[PDB]
């Protein structure tokens, strides 16, 4: 069966552990521990297709920085997160975004842009100001909620899907 490298990127906090482990184990993860890299599998049918997720769950946490040249040469799509309550989440993954087609030395590389905590009220990312960023980029734009499950199989299926296409 097909295997899928899925890695999922972001700023510290906007919750790429809760929308993993949302999608893997089906519980929302409440605590804030902040990953440094982990590693997740999952056959799942995505269209009549038996296939396994491969997904790595990457640290925010400037820190491990020097991780990430080695995740982006291995990772065959990108789940680009930011949450909708951090403007400076969302100028940071357009920044995860250009080092992902450095790294990768390609203009084409299979990503989804994600806004998540769409379950909060304090919005100061608007879908529109998302939309035109991954439209820029020739990428779909998907708001989740990790803690509501809203989004949270469609953002994953999509990537595969967007893995699909090229
Ligand atoms: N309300 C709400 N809280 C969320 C959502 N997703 C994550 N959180 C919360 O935000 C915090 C950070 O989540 P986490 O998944 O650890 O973020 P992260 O991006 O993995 N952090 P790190 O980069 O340090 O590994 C946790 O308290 C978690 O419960 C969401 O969709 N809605
Ligand atoms: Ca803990
Ligand atoms: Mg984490
Ligand atoms: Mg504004």
């Amino acid at each position: 069966m097909t295997e899928y490298k899925l890695v999922v990127v972001g700023a510290g906090g906007v919750g790429k552990s809760a929308l993993t482990i949302q999608l893997i184990q089906n519980h929302f993860v409440d605590e804030y521990d902040p990953t440094i890299e982990d590693s997740y599998r999952k056959q799942v049918v995505i269209d009549g297709e038996t296939c396994l997720l491969d997904i790595l769950d990457t640290a925010g946490q400037e820190e491990y920085s020097a991780m990430r040249d080695q995740y982006m040469r291995t990772g065959e799509g990108f789940l680009c997160v930011f949450a909708i309550n951090n403007t400076k989440s969302f100028e940071d993954i357009h920044q995860y975004m250009e080092q992902i087609k450095r790294v990768k030395d390609s203009d084409d590389v299979p990503m989804v842009l994600v806004g998540n905590k769409c379950d909060l009220a304090a919005r100061t990312v608007e879908s529109r100001q998302a939309q035109d960023l991954a439209r820029s980029y020739g990428i779909p734009y998907i708001e989740t909620s990790a803690k509501t499950r809203q989004g949270v199989e469609d953002a994953f299926y999509t990537l595969v899907r967007e893995i699909r296409q090229h």
